């Protein structure tokens, strides 16, 4: 009946934001990779620049992650 | 009922499932930040090391998202 629904309704919602979350986090992690490959491979200048863009994707992954974690406890 | 105490049961499991995830996903990440930021702190002397750190934390993420991302099919 209607708890079970209700119930059903939230775990149904958490897959998708998992799915969501998990795919979003790819992408950063994707970036990271390849600029760190570019980089190596010395195409590119300016190491401050590839630092910074890691701190920005690794920030962007900690609200990302923070809200399954919060999600998770509503 | 049976259905509501089945279903949240469930659905009490899927949240379990998500802070775990979750969890092990947070403690690469603040390696990858931490890296970052002894970098713009002025700390870090090889950045090649730094990078690699950075790097293998990286792709253990992406390993872990990748099995999420089939566990939420699941
Ligand atoms: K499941």
């Amino acid at each position: 009946g209607h708890m079970a629904e209700k119930a059903r309704d939230s775990e149904d919602r958490m897959r998708q934001f998992i799915t969501d979350a998990s795919h979003e986090l790819r992408t950063p992690l994707t970036t990271i990779r390849g600029f760190a490959e570019l980089y190596r491979q010395g195409a590119a200048r300016d190491v401050g620049m590839l630092l910074s863009r890691i701190e920005s994707e690794a920030s962007r992954m900690g609200l990302l992650v923070d809200d399954l974690l919060l999600l998770a406890k509503l």
